[PDB]
């Protein structure tokens, strides 16, 4: 139905929305930590960053919980699932909240970090390409549904191993494709490779995580704890 797929947008762009603050609504602060220059590891930095990566798996979960069907899926499914795509939308997410003037990335709290702060704590040989990844993610100019919809889009996906019912999945999709193409070609008709675009880097965001997997290898040896618990649980993924 045209109004079923005008309310699932609703609902999509509305879940987003309520478990991920944009830019403009958040009260922007900073901090001196390691802003010098990079360093292996800025522990201080880390232990704030773990912090608020682990509020972000728990609001990405709350996102899922809202996405039509999600919850209808066995148990098994919805956590092979949320594993599976939880670094890509963690990726997706503060690739979003970056500030080109600035060179910047803002977390949910607001604290914004500029690249050597990023590259302290944690993110390591790899923040140069998330902020590459990031600068080429600014001529999409989605908006917040845009990036709400790509997020389901990334999460309800059959073609994870260990599923048990990847027909169900590959179901629940369909109407997130759909949604995405109508929505996009709606607000710009003017530029129809916007679909496609958006759903071509899916498959970058897949590269960046993948890679954001193996310095979480890395990064074990460099901590003098181990990591929090809900992130061990999303890097244990096929
Ligand atoms: C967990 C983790 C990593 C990625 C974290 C990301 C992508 C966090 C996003 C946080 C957001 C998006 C916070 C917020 O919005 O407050 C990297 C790649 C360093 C590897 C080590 C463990």
């Amino acid at each position: 139905l045209s109004p079923q797929l005008e309310e699932l947008i609703t609902k999509v762009s509305k879940a987003h929305q309520e478990t991920f603050p944009s830019l403009c609504q958040l009260g922007k602060y900073t901090t001196n930590s390691s802003a010098d220059h990079r360093v292996q590891l800025d522990l201080g930095l880390w232990d704030k960053f773990s912090e608020l990566a682990t509020k972000c798996i728990i609001k990405i979960v709350e996102f899922a919980k809202r996405l039509p069907g999600f919850t209808g899926l066995s148990i098994a499914d919805q956590i092979t699932l949320l594993k599976a795509a939880c670094l890509d939308i963690l990726m997706l997410r503060i690739c979003t909240r970056y500030t080109p003037e600035q060179d910047t990335m803002t977390f949910s709290d607001g604290l914004t970090l500029n690249r050597t702060q990023m590259h302290n704590a944690g993110f390591g040989p790899l923040t140069d390409l998330v902020f590459a990844f990031a600068g080429q993610l600014l001529p999409l100019e989605m908006d917040d549904t845009e990036t709400g919809l790509l997020s389901a889009i990334c999460l309800i996906c059959g073609d994870r191993m260990d599923l048990e019912e990847p027909e169900k999945v590959d179901k629940l999709q369909e109407p997130l494709l759909e949604a995405l193409r109508l929505y996009a070609r709606r607000r710009r008709p003017s530029q129809p490779y916007m679909f496609p675009r958006m759903l071509m880097k899916i498959t970058d965001l897949r590269g960046i995580s993948t890679k954001g997997a193996e310095r979480a290898i890395t990064l074990k040896m460099e901590i003098p704890g181990p990591m929090p618990p809900l992130i061990r649980e999303m890097l244990e993924n096929p």
